[PDB]
């Protein structure tokens, strides 16, 4: 599951952005 698009992509703190990285923008 994707958590919000606020998120990830160079938002806020990545968690697992840098790792799964496979959450698609809104």
């Amino acid at each position: 599951g994707c958590p919000p698009c606020e998120s990830c992509h160079s938002g806020e703190s990545t968690f697992w952005c840098y790792w799964e990285a496979l959450c698609p923008p809104c």
